């Protein structure tokens, strides 16, 4: 148990990896996966979220008690609400009118400011209304698609820390959803460098494949497809691409609760489908590592678990 | 190499991850010149709540004794937090579950329970508690199926003997605690947090909180109130009814204004049972003054509660 500290940001990392033991044939690969939802505001995004807030006070963009607007309502606001409650920020939030209540209120727990844009102008509307906010009163935009400290967090920490979780033990495969792809590309950046014949996976749905060249789409990968490359992702970073379905996804996260015991969002069935193909294709005795970027619970007012 | 947090290394399976729950020190809420207020986060652990640890130790002593064997059905009639543990951790070791709950437990939950495989037997809303109790024993005499007795199992305050406490006296190694503080649900924790505590920190003050609606270990009567998680209605047999040196009551409206002053001011978003525990923390660090040490647990996460009154 780690002592006492003064703020709850400084529980962000240092995140536990579990091996899979029965959605994985014994005939493949080791599967393990990183729990970043076991991060205090719920998600991976936990770590950008205070990457992009600190980097920004180092530059003396920000500074305590200042608004911060972001076009969002997904895991990025809700770990950017989260950081600015925890570091004293005002947190402002662009999101079309039609978005749920309870996570309406989820924002609005930690002290952040809804501004409703119109709901026939869906995502396009939100970033407008932040882009004013930004250019016309001056507000901090994070810009998680096209922050460095965005992928560069992931080179810092998350990479790092799977460095010493797998130490003396080598990583064959590392597979991971690409939403700003800042995990896949700062992770992939520090595994490869320390693994030289890993394998680096990006993981897409099967219904919007932007990086496998195809057309975007809506789909059911809460968190991943975005749509376009994002000025986040590197793109030379992956050696292939996994597409999955969201059936598919849906299916393995229901199995991954009830054999596992591990809860976990659709993109994380997405990830860990993807990282049993992978497996079953390496054979016994290689290692895949994924990542699970929320938790279950998080989306309980989904089909995920009707 | 150095920038990182340092990360536990593989674990086998996820119950593995249950403890260790780390201390956040409150900055905002509480007065400098009142004592030091320290909130252990028991919703870090994996399966989101307290309630983890004793899911793994009654399942597990289960094991250890020979009542279950791992295929086994469990049974308890429980819809909360204890539900959410039991089948978190049934999934985790290939156990099978079935809770008993009245129909009018929310969807939500319901959904969460089903998602590790749980199965949900619904009893007649208006039989409430007692209907789905009556329940559980016709089908543990029936199916021979194991209960784990939530409110009477000794492995219940004994993890938090042999973990909860421990971890907390290592967190607090070469400082005095000087009042421990914890709502009673089950009991467990206080009774096996204060234990250990109270051996280690012979001058300490042990508290127990209950709702101020329900003040049953107060020899009030048992009544409505929002406090989750707390105020069972009876005394449990898991609450060792000698550990607490005093009883602090808290209201409805009370425990949910500090929940919700935490999340906004602190960036701790907890469930309404730790506003009502941080309230009469500050309360104690209120009397005590400058320089003193209370220490409280957080049992739940605030995102479990969204559809209730609490965050709206």
């Amino acid at each position: 148990a780690q002592k006492p500290v003064d703020n709850i940001t400084q529980i962000i990392g240092g995140t536990p990896v579990v091996k899979l033991r029965n959605v994985v044939d014994d005939n493949a690969a080791d599967v393990y996966v990183k729990l970043e939802y076991q991060n205090p505001g719920g998600s991976v995004k936990d770590r950008i979220a205070l990457a992009m807030i600190e980097k920004a006070e180092r530059e003396g963009k920000i500074k305590p008690g200042d608004t911060i607007v972001e076009p969002t309502s997904g895991n990025t606001g809700i770990g950017l609400a989260f950081v600015c409650a925890a570091k004293g920020y005002k947190a402002v939030f662009t999101m079309p009118e039609t978005m749920s209540q309870e996570r309406r209120n989820l924002l609005k727990a930690y002290g952040a400011e809804l501004v409703l844009t119109p709901g026939s102008e869906a995502m396009k509307g939100a970033i407008k209304k932040a882009k004013e906010l930004k250019e016309e009163h001056g507000y901090f935009e994070p810009q998680q698609f096209e922050n460095p400290a965005n992928p560069e967090v992931h080179e810092l920490t998350t990479g790092p820390e799977l460095l010493q979780q797998f130490e003396g033990k080598t990583i064959d495969a590392f597979l991971a959803g690409v939403g700003t792809g800042g995990t896949l590309s700062g992770v992939g950046k520090v595994l490869k460098k320390e693994y030289p014949n890993i394998e680096i996976v990006a993981i897409e749905p099967e219904a919007s494949p932007v990086l496998s060249g195809g057309e975007p789409g809506p789909h059911k990968l809460q968190g991943l497809g975005a749509g376009f490359i994002p000025g986040t992702l590197n793109t030379e970073i992956y050696d292939s691409i996994i597409k999955v379905g969201n059936d598919t996804a849906m299916e393995m996260s229901r199995r991954v609760a009830k054999e596992e015991g591990i809860l976990a969002g659709i993109s994380s069935g997405a990830a860990i489908y993807a990282a049993i193909q992978k497996a079953k294709e390496l054979g016994k005795g290689k290692t895949v590592v994924t990542v699970l970027p929320s938790n279950g619970e998080r989306y309980l007012s989904t089909p995920l678990y009707s």
